[PDB]
C-alpha cells in the first residue's frame, strides 16, 4: 500500500463520509426552516 | 506538488465536515429548547 | 461497513488524514536529509 494507494482510499472514505453528512446538513436546515415558520 | 495539494484538500475536508458536525449538533439542541418554550 | 458511529468514523479518519500527512512529511524530511548529505560528499 504505497502513500497513493492511501491517499485515494482517504479520499473515497470522505466522499462517502461527506454525502452521508450532507443528507443530515439538509434536514438540520429543513429544521431550521420550519422553526423559523413556527417562531414568526 | 499534488501530493501536497491532496493531502491539503483532504485536511481541508475533514476539518469542515468536524466543525459542520459539531455546530449543527448545538444548533439541534438549542432548536429543542425553544420549541420547549414555544409549548410552555 | 462497520456499527461504528458517525462520530467514531469521523475520529477515525481525522487519524488516518493526520498519519498519511505526517508520513508525506517524513518522507521529504527524510529526502532533503540524504540530499544533504550527498551536497556535502559533492559540494
Amino acid at each position: 500500500e504505497t502513500l497513493k494507494q492511501r491517499l485515494t482510499n482517504l479520499e473515497k472514505k470522505i466522499t462517502n463520509v461527506t454525502t452521508k453528512f450532507e443528507q443530515i446538513e439538509k434536514a438540520a436546515k429543513r429544521n431550521d426552516e420550519v422553526l423559523f415558520r413556527l417562531e414568526n
